[PDB]
C-alpha cells in the first residue's frame, strides 16, 4: 500500500524520497564602470619691444 | 497541520522561513562635468615715422 493518492491533483513530491525535475536555467550578469578626470591649463606673457624714453626706468 | 490557508489570495511569503524569487535588475548611471576658460589678449603701438622740426624736441 502506497497510502492515499490524489486524482485529480498534479503529481508532486509529498514525502521522502520522491523524485522532482529541476530545469537549470541561470542566467546572471553584473557590470560597473567609472572615470574621473581633471585638467588645468595656463599661459601667461608680457613683452616690452619697444619702450619710450619716459619708461625705460621702469 | 500548517494552519489556516487563504484560497483566492495571491501566494505570498507570511512567516520565517517562506521563500520569494527577487528579480535582480539594477541600472543605475551617474555623470557630472564642469569646465572654465579666461582668455586676455593686448597689443599697443606708437610710432613716429616721419617728425616735423616743430615737434622734434617732443
Amino acid at each position: 500500500n502506497y497510502g492515499y493518492q490524489p486524482l485529480f491533483e498534479d503529481r508532486r513530491p509529498r514525502n521522502i524520497g520522491d523524485t522532482l525535475t529541476i530545469v537549470l536555467q541561470e542566467n546572471v550578469s553584473a557590470s560597473k564602470s567609472s572615470s574621473a578626470n581633471a585638467s588645468r591649463d595656463g599661459k601667461t606673457s608680457f613683452g616690452f619691444d619697444t619702450v619710450p624714453r619716459y619708461l625705460q626706468g621702469l
